[PDB]
C-alpha cells in the first residue's frame, strides 16, 4: 500500500510524495529524488545526522522505541527537538498517511 507524505524542506517549501508501507523515510526521499540538500549522507547506517526529521507530536509518540545508537547520533543533530528522529530508522505505517515531517 502507498501513503502520502509531506516534507517541509529547510527552504520552507513543501514537497509532497508517496511512499510504500514499510519503506524508511530515507527510502522515500531517495526513491522519489526529493531535493533535500545533503539528506541521507550515510545511506541509513547510523553514521550521520543528516536524515534528521521533525515529526508532528501525535505521530512521534507512536514511533518505534529509539535505540541508544540512534539517540547518541541524534543528540548531535542541528535543530534537535523533542519530536526528532533519524528518518532512515523510521518505517512507514498507515498511521502516517498525510503526515508532515520537517527538515531543519
Ligand atoms: S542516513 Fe545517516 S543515520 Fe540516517
Amino acid at each position: 500500500d502507498k501513503i502520502t507524505v509531506h516534507f517541509i524542506n529547510r527552504d520552507g517549501e513543501t514537497l509532497t510524495t508517496k511512499g510504500k508501507i514499510g519503506d524508511s523515510l530515507l527510502d522515500v526521499v531517495v526513491q522519489n529524488n526529493l531535493d533535500i540538500d545533503g539528506f541521507g549522507a550515510c545511506e541509513g547506517t547510523l553514521a550521520c545526522s543528516t536524515c534528521h526529521l521533525i515529526f508532528e507530536q501525535h505521530i512521534f509518540e507512536k514511533l518505534e522505541a529509539i535505540t541508544d545508537e540512534e539517540n547518541d547520533m541524534l543528540d548531535l543533530a542541528y535543530g534537535l527537538t523533542d519530536r526528532s528522529r533519524l528518518g532512515c530508522q523510521i518505517c512507514l505505517t498507515k498511521a502516517m498517511d498525510n503526515m508532515t515531517v520537517r527538515v531543519p
